């Protein structure tokens, strides 16, 4: 099914989105990612931005490399 993986840092608002795929491939660029940016980022998946307000603002990205960059600079 399809979701969007979000990046956050507990303790600033607003999030970075990218609609993905579920599957292993996603699973393994999330496990690997939070292991690069460390304890006080959250790597989550969601079904949809509506269902999780308290993210907000979301920033919309378009690739895996995109949403690197991004999460990298929360």
């Amino acid at each position: 099914a399809m979701c969007y993986i979000i990046a956050k840092r507990f303790k600033k608002s607003g999030c970075v989105a990218l609609k993905a795929k579920r599957g292993k491939e996603l699973a393994d660029f999330a496990t690997d990612l939070q292991k690069k940016l460390g304890y006080d980022i959250q790597i989550v998946a969601i079904t949809r931005p509506t269902a999780y307000g308290e993210y907000e603002p979301y920033k919309f990205v378009n690739s895996f490399e995109e949403f690197s960059i991004e999460a990298s600079r929360l």
